[PDB]
């Protein structure tokens, strides 16, 4: 029941288009990202429900040392996920 407007069940030429947005990640996106594989391949059984909580955890508790890059890649990515994104609704306009 999506939007009951359906232009007569989508009528569009060109959907998918370049230049366009990859959603950024946050420092606990990339250590989730990879930790999630480490305990999911050690644990394969647990869910995400305790495989986030892992990384959760040990991100948390990671010293600010380690993180230092990893909060500072999420910066990098937070920018040319806000950069893509700026450019397209700026050629739209």
């Amino acid at each position: 029941m999506v939007t009951p407007r359906e232009p007569k069940k989508r009528t569009t030429r060109k959907k998918k288009d370049p230049n366009a947005p990859k959603r950024a990640l946050s420092a606990y996106m990339f250590f989730a990202n990879e930790n999630r594989d480490i305990v999911r391949s050690e644990n394969p059984d647990i869910t995400f429900g305790q495989v986030g909580k892992k990384l959760g955890e040990k991100w948390k508790a990671l010293t600010p040392e380690e993180k230092q890059p990893y909060e500072a890649k999420a910066q990098a990515d937070k920018k040319r996920y806000e950069s893509e994104k700026e450019l397209y609704n700026a050629t739209l306009a």
